[PDB]
RNA sequence: AAAAAAAAAAAAAAAAAAAAAAAAAAAAAAAAAAAAAAAAUUUUUUUUUUUUUUUUUUUUUUUUUUUUUUUUUUUUUUUUU
């Protein structure tokens, strides 16, 4: 299922989002890149346990919310490049990352910040997962010191 | 049998005045009613024309990366009749 620009923002409070994909249990990649999506409500990946590929690049996703994927365990590759995602939580993509192929998020505004990447920090450390242009295309914008700073090479000695 | 004067009563009819009332018609003044035309405070709904914000489709233009064919400007080491 391929959903790419269609201007899908505003459908996930027009009277209550939209609770697309209800049962709908043997798709196997899922595309929506470039619709504009701004907040992604929880319950709406639901039952989608054979899903493997999430692309929703291109988009403007600041609000993660907790527990958005439950059951993309299945889950091979995701895309979030060229977002606005500025925190990356371990409750919002842990069991996506449990056996993740390829992940991209690069073009993001990613906060150097001890809140916000010292989980996915580790992460990276500790994964074999294959990112392209890690090392260049993941630069910091917040704060000043560590704008323009690569994201691999954080120190989460003073985390936790 | 008839005709007249003082003095006291009673009966029919006509024209009057005052009082107690009762009806019909006509004038106002109050208490209400049913309406066909009116204005004036508040909250909402439809439609037309236009303002602002956000997200995307088509087309056009600028810059950068990469790839394929032609005009080719050159060449170093060689071969060559």
């Amino acid at each position: 299922l391929d959903f790419q620009h269609n201007n899908l923002a505003r459908l996930w409070n027009p009277g209550g989002p939209v609770n697309f994909l209800k049962g709908l249990s043997h798709l196997h990649i899922l595309n929506l890149e470039s619709n504009g999506l701004d907040e992604i409500p929880v319950g709406v990946f639901k039952n989608l346990f054979e899903l493997k590929s999430i692309n929703l690049g291109l988009n403007n996703l600041n609000k993660l919310e907790p527990f958005i994927f439950d059951d993309q365990t299945s889950l091979r590759s995701l895309n979030l490049q060229k977002n606005l995602i500025t925190s990356v939580e371990k409750d919002v993509f842990g069991p996506p990352f449990q056996n993740l192929n390829s992940l991209d998020m690069r073009f993001n505004p990613f906060d150097c910040t001890c809140e916000s990447i010292s989980w996915f920090v580790n992460w990276i450390n500790q994964t074999h997962t294959n990112i392209s242009e890690l090392s260049t295309h993941y630069l910091c914008n917040t704060p000043h010191h560590y704008y323009g700073f690569p994201l691999k090479l954080f120190d989460t000695s003073s985390c936790k």
